[PDB]
């Protein structure tokens, strides 16, 4: 008799961490690692953290503490273990395809899992997720990017996908995860992608050249993460421009931070609840 929105009511109420199994997709549960601040009412902005490789949830989540406790939100950190959600084809590529290699329809991908749980949040009268933040870091840079050309961008007010290890480029020419091909997505989903402002946050530190994508459409895209980033924000632009479509996409280069999510959480949280990016003296702290 308990929906999802019940057991989130239950679990969410209350002030400070959590670890809520929640099962959408029907045979791979996964966990919602959350925070909330004292002092969080519903009408507060609510958080999405997508974890990197380690699939350490609890971590990132931890990592937005200061900045929930500063501005009141709500943090929520879909966790994907290793154990149910194995390699970068079931997270960072969104289980896009069945094991003969047909696409599955994109309401049935990872990604879409976001949006459902945050329609639960919203049941569950915990937050009414009018303003909702997106923010991935390394593959969950890559989740994001991916969940923007997949899915509906209506629950996101804004999106910033962080260090990405390398990107699905905005074209038809090439199969998923490297192109659009392949999946079942239309040219209705890349102008949708390409006007988002989705914001693509690249430390210039992140130049390190083992857990980099290795495969060759990834080193197609650059040396490092860095290069990786400016490739990407151009080749919107040249999609955008090829289709006389208006192009919302802003490239921030953060200047001397690398591979680190919780100071690209700390340098993200910044950019949105502060306005601003942190001074070179922060920056050095945070580095
Ligand atoms: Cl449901
Ligand atoms: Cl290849």
């Amino acid at each position: 008799d308990l929906t999802n929105a019940d057991r989130i009511a239950l679990e969410l109420g209350h002030a400070g961490r959590n670890a809520i199994p929640y099962l959408d997709n029907a045979d791979r549960p996964f966990t919602l690692n959350t925070y909330r601040p004292y002092g969080y009412t519903p009408d507060r902005p609510v958080v999405v953290v997508q974890h990197g490789v380690l699939r350490n949830g609890a971590d990132y989540r931890d990592f937005w503490i200061p900045a929930a406790d500063r501005h009141k939100l709500l943090i929520v950190a879909p966790t994907f273990s290793d154990e149910i959600w194995p390699g970068v084809e079931s997270y960072n590529n969104g289980r896009a395809f069945t094991a003969a290699g047909n696409p599955r329809h994109v309401d049935g991908w990872t990604y879409a899992l976001v949006a459902r749980v945050l329609a639960n949040i919203r049941a569950a009268e915990i937050a009414d997720c009018e303003q909702v933040y997106l923010f991935g870091h390394s593959a969950g840079g890559q989740f994001v990017h991916r969940l923007m050309s997949s899915q509906p961008h209506a629950p996101f007010h804004a999106v910033t996908a962080a260090n990405p290890g390398w990107y699905t480029l905005p074209t038809f020419e090439h199969r998923f995860p490297e192109g659009l091909d392949g999946v079942g997505l239309t040219e209705d989903h890349l102008a949708r992608l390409l006007a988002y402002p989705m914001t693509i946050l690249a430390g210039d530190q992140d130049i390190a050249t083992p857990n980099l994508p290795s495969e060759p459409a990834a080193l197609r895209q650059g040396p490092h993460r860095y290069a990786r980033a400016r490739h990407y924000y151009e080749a919107g632009q040249r999609a955008a421009a090829q289709r006389g479509l208006p192009f919302g996409w802003q490239l921030q280069v953060v200047p001397g931070i690398g591979h680190d999510g919780q100071a690209m959480s700390q340098v993200c949280a910044s950019l949105w609840f502060d306005g601003r990016m942190p001074d070179a003296a922060e920056l050095a702290r945070l580095a």
